[PDB]
């Protein structure tokens, strides 16, 4: 399994190194997937290229 | 936060389920976001839509 | 450019038609392209393949 | 609906911002779904990261 | 290294394994990287759900 | 057709050209397609952003 996730600027490596860890347990516990064929991609958005509900995540996010 | 998790065709509607619920609550817990925000995404696919090492996942899997 | 758009499954052929004929003309008018340089790719997801919360969309979402 | 739009390094903030924008209310009209649930992302890329007919668009394009 | 394509629905199993033996050595021999580490998924797209310039592929290509 | 392919940053300009010419020329010997047709878009991930098992990349890799 890969997973992509898109997350908003602004963490920590620390948050991010969790992120991978816990998202690949929870895809390994889920499918019953050995954990080393996981993969991870963290896709990181800076304010300015998200938007939601038309407007920025700049003007209506941390 | 969004997550598209591509994985092989074959799991039953109660995995899947399974894994949309862990990953969305470990994404959560990760960054500390609340969990109403996450979405997330399957993608599955099809034995002969994948490849590893230049081989089909049909013939290389189960 | 490119753009590819995750929606859940349910529209009219006709409705895709739309969605792909205003968002190209709004990529090309935005960004200042010549309308014949854009693609669209419509990508739908089945209600039990996409979760918003942790939640199914065919729990949540008609 | 969510958007991930590819387009070439180059776009000012406003074009990016009209962007998202017109894309967003694009997809509402179309899909007939609350401007609020559409999420835009846009992905730029490096002139030396994308090619068309095998050519780097750095050697085709501005 | 991990590679999605995006083709348009009708080509033969056959064609579509010869692509992902075809792509795997590619990236393999350009990035002089272990050919069993590449992975490539096929993503086909339906003719009503690919659109250049605001148009439909059914009603602009085969 | 499209490709997009990620990859771990390190490469050099001249491998990721060769990349793009080799994956252009790939997909349109085996879909019989015009190479000027082909788009493909690399997207280089941080070592920090793709876990591998559960694990950093700039833990397991160069
Ligand atoms: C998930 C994409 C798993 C995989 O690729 C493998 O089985 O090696
Ligand atoms: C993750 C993509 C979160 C988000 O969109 C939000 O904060 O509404
Ligand atoms: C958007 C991806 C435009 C493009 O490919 C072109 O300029 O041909
Ligand atoms: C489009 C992806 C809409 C959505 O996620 C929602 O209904 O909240
Ligand atoms: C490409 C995504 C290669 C990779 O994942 C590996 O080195 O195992
Ligand atoms: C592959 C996506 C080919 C294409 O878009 C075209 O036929 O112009």
């Amino acid at each position: 399994p890969i997973a992509q996730i898109h997350i908003l600027e602004g963490r920590s490596d620390e948050q991010k190194e969790t992120l991978i860890r816990e998202v690949s347990e929870a895809i390994s516990r889920s499918l019953d997937a050995p954990l080393t064929s996981v993969r991870v991609i963290i896709t990181e958005m800076a304010k300015g290229h998200f938007g939601i509900g038309g407007e920025l995540a700049s003007k209506v996010r941390r």
